[PDB]
């Protein structure tokens, strides 16, 4: 075939083996600078490092058109999740690359830079026609996009492109994702001793009020809600009167997240005070909601590329947030590719063989057909 | 007149000044064993110290009849709450004692054993004609009651007595005091990613639902309910799959407590059950409720010894347990003396120097009704 499936095997297994646990990119990214600039693209460094969350820059790396046809760009990111120190990766039998169970793999994300890399290398070694590609490293990515939000959009010259980077079979098209808020709640009473609970007012018993009356859980076909932390109270003789909450919540509508965000704050602060207590709520958000049109060209030419592989070409909506989320903020059309990592963020992460290889022949494929608009 | 005011004072001061914090009883036991012994009792120890929270054996001090009456016992104990190392005391001229604010006082209990060694003093150098009497010190009544739930009682031998440990007025008697029960719940969900809750169970929603179907705070009259603490859950983006639950609840009805701690099971066990959880809730008795009957000679002496001495001779129910819970279950009807000490476990802990007279006139004049019998 194109790819060279030993080579690809091979670059994913170093890659695995170079250390970057997510605010700790600062090993793995001047190999990758320079493993980019060998491979012939310029690689430009933005200021993400002065980020105190963030190890190393962002890599903007471009590949000049030999061609005019759309400028694309793709982006994968280089830290991981921890635990992720001296990964020893091994390759099975049944066709999948494990970690040795002490770590995870990383084939979130290096399963989508040893793609990247490797159509380079079959760019290179083939003299395949191409148009302008950028290549966007990311930083902090395990750590809420952070490198992402530091980018320098300027770096950027592309018409559309691709995050190598979802939970999905390879082949599968993520084509909209929510806006994810995180909404905390400190929930403050008044202590008693517990044989005179009338002289106190229990924080406890209001965040339980509130939390029994909120929206939670799938709330609508398209809203999600989670109280993910619940901490108060010091002892059993001793009315409560401080409970932490830490609680998120989705959606794909940017009108039903206000509504949902509005309401955990409201049933949080009436239900204290009905009950004599307080409730101070904030709030932030971890990224923006996007929808790429069924008919937009980075949507079709995903489709044509799986299609052309004999994989599904289905288009899916996401549950959650990767750099294209807020790529898709600068004005750049961006969809998420399906990479077929599984069991992701644990130890016994694990990477098919056939997906890696049909990975790099859809990327691959996306900058042929990109080549020939 | 008959007590030594200043040397009741000197003696509550070197008490105070001696470290003895719950489990830690060992330098203030043999110091105390001493005093008794040197005011002319016999003085027995019982094994308290091999249990593992208690840092020495009780102390049962026996002065034997020179007169037949009824034979008495006074119980106070010589552990304190945390924090208290190098308590260093100070006397206002407001007639209050306080600690310099970075300790407790210890007024609990060290104004109790104060009260009996004066009186012992003033019995001894005035002749004071009296019947049977046991001094029973107790250690780790701080740690749940757990030196008088230790006590051998052989070598008791008393008809009645008084536990010298009441949050009341001086001439004000506890008559009696609730049942205690903790009550521990872990309730069990299912994990999932937040994005897909309906994959999971919160246990957070479970144990908040429970808490809203429960009966708590003040649940009738004379029933208490309390949720004091609650924790689960690690991260936002996660069902919570734990979630640990610590209560308790009191009655001064025996039957009360026990439907109360079953009604707080079920719905615990309902609960989770319902929505695809478990709960393992598990009981313990902290100790027992009592209720002298008021027409009791025990009640009848200690009314009167206050209103010999001008004080009120009210008769109180408490909120909470002392050494006399356990001493009543041995069968010697006791009830409990109110010492008038102050924010009691805090570091603005306070004994007004009023009081301290009164209580040691008190438990002279108590002495002196049983001995007229
Ligand atoms: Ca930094
Ligand atoms: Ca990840
Ligand atoms: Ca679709
Ligand atoms: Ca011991
Ligand atoms: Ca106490
Ligand atoms: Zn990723
Ligand atoms: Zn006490």
């Amino acid at each position: 075939g194109m790819i060279n499936e030993q080579r690809l095997l091979n670059t994913f297994l170093e890659l695995v083996q170079i250390d970057s646990e997510t605010g700790n990119e600062s090993t793995i990214q001047p190999i990758l600078k320079e493993k980019f600039i060998a491979l012939g693209l310029d690689v430009k460094e933005d200021e993400a490092a002065k980020h105190p969350k963030l190890g190393a820059n962002n890599l903007v790396c471009t590949m000049n058109s030999t061609i005019e046809v759309p400028k694309l760009y793709l982006t994968s990111h280089m830290d991981t999740v921890v635990p992720a120190i001296n990964v020893k990766p091994i390759v099975k039998d049944d066709g999948y690359i494990y970690s040795d169970g002490t770590t995870i793999l990383g084939a979130d994300d290096k399963a989508g830079l040893a793609a990247m890399l490797e159509v380079l290398q079959v760019i290179k070694e083939q003299q395949i026609p191409h148009g302008q590609i950028q290549f966007v490293i990311t930083v902090g990515e395990e750590s809420g996009l952070i490198g992402a939000k530091e980018l320098n959009s300027e770096l950027l010259d592309a018409d559309f492109g691709y995050a190598i980077d979802a939970s999905a079979d390879v082949g599968t098209t993520v084509v909209g994702a929510p806006t994810q808020m995180l909404i905390s709640a400190k929930i403050i009473g008044k202590t008693a001793h517990a044989s005179t609970p009338k002289e106190g007012v229990s924080a406890i018993n209001i965040a339980a009020k509130a939390i029994s009356r909120m929206k939670l859980g799938q709330v609508d076909e398209i809203t999600t809600a989670n109280i993910g932390k619940f901490h108060g109270g010091s002892a059993t003789n001793i009315v409560a009167d401080e409970v932490i909450l830490e609680a998120e919540a989705r959606s794909h509508d940017p009108e039903r997240i206000k509504t949902q965000v509005k309401h955990m704050t409201d049933v949080f602060e009436t239900t204290a005070s009905e009950l004599g207590g307080k409730a101070e709520v904030t709030v932030e958000q971890s990224y923006p909601g996007f929808k790429i049109n069924d008919n937009e060209a980075v949507v079709k030419i995903a489709q044509e590329s799986a299609r052309n592989l004999g994989l599904s070409a289905n288009t899916i909506i996401s549950g959650g947030g990767s750099d294209g989320s807020i790529i898709n903020t600068f004005g750049i059309p961006s969809v998420i590719l399906g990479v077929g990592y599984e069991k992701i963020h644990t130890t016994n992460e694990r990477m098919p063989i056939k997906s890696l290889n049909l990975l790099a022949s859809q990327v691959l494929e996306i900058i042929k057909i990109v080549a020939r608009q």
